[PDB]
């Protein structure tokens, strides 16, 4: 029971980012599983707007499928803000375990009340600081930097607490803000820095890996609910296949991006062991400060699940 259907899948990252390629993979699997009857059309590079607009399009029904970072979802469901706390996940194995386990599912289960289906989590990844003002290799080097952040109170409060002038902006405005130096820098995974070309306007890169961002792979509930069960199964089966593809592509992409940026002579710094402890000390009270704006039980449950996975 599958009828011909065209499905629009907009997203913010470049079409040749790992997640852009995973979106094309999803399209291919949907076509395969539906004998070519269900056709997914991908619109990358922010062609259908940034995350905030994509979310709204799924709620309204103008769009069917997207992936977005968890951070803009915090404007609908504050508990999703948990992932903007620094150093939550020691590595990607911990992340997968927590996200695919009960603590991840509790959050996904809050989406339908807002008109969204969280099909599963994809990997945005560990975020790294870039800027055009000066090298950042110490906590103090962040003071007064105008740093674009994602658009929720947790991200703004974290970087303000680290001394930055935190400037929330949609991802789709970011390259130009960097190029014109309306902001000094930003922070994102290496493959995004590469495929969105931020290195062309960001001479400095710090391998801070300070935050891990999940993507949520999303379907419009209004749209999903009017699918037949056979068609829903195509979507959920393709989503499971594509998650595995995505995560592998993301992790290979992270390795490839580091190699590329280094070989391109981007200037790369890190936080020494001492500076790392300074950052940990400064973060701990702002993390505690933000539990009330995320949800105490969410923060503590994610932290406990991460400990058990680590
Ligand atoms: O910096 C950001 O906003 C995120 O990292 C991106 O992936 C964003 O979701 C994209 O569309």
């Amino acid at each position: 029971d599958i009828k011909p259907r065209i499905i629009r899948f907009g997203y913010g990252l470049a079409d040749d980012s790992p997640t852009g390629k995973a979106s094309a993979h999803f399209a291919e699997v949907v076509s395969k599983l539906s004998d070519g009857k269900m056709k997914v059309k991908t619109f990358g590079n922010g062609a259908l707007g940034p995350d905030e607009q994509l979310i709204n399009s799924l709620i309204s029904g103008s769009g069917e499928i997207t992936f977005v970072s968890t951070a803009p979802i915090a404007s609908l469901i504050p508990e999703f803000g948990v992932f903007d706390l620094p150093f939550l996940f020691d590595n990607e194995k911990v992340a997968d375990t927590v996200l695919d386990g009960p603590e991840g599912k509790k959050l996904l289960d809050k989406l339908p009340a807002k008109g969204l289906i969280g099909l599963n989590y994809w990997e945005n990844g560990f975020r790294n600081i870039t800027n055009s003002r000066h090298e950042i290799s110490k906590l103090d080097d962040i003071g007064g930097i105008k740093l674009r952040v994602m658009q929720n109170q947790v991200a703004l409060s974290v970087f303000k607490g680290l001394g930055a002038n935190a400037i929330p902006m949609p991802f789709t405005e970011l390259f130009t803000a960097l190029e014109t130096k309306t902001v000094d820098g930003q922070e994102n995974p290496l493959s995004t820095i590469q495929t969105s070309k931020f290195y062309e306007v960001q001479p400095y890169l710090t391998l801070s890996n300070h935050v891990y961002t999940p993507f949520v792979f999303l379907a419009s509930k209004k749209w999903f609910d009017q699918l037949s069960q056979d068609e829903k199964d195509v979507i959920t089966q393709a989503a499971a296949d594509s998650q595995a593809f995505q995560r592998k592509a993301s992790r290979q992409g992270n390795e490839d991006a580091l190699k590329y940026l280094k070989e391109h002579n981007v200037k790369v710094a890190e936080f020494s062991t001492e500076e790392r402890e300074k950052i940990r000390e400064k973060v701990a009270p702002i993390v505690e400060s933000l539990k009330a704006k995320i949800g105490k039980e969410t923060v503590e449950g994610v932290l406990d699940a991460a400990k058990k996975a680590s």
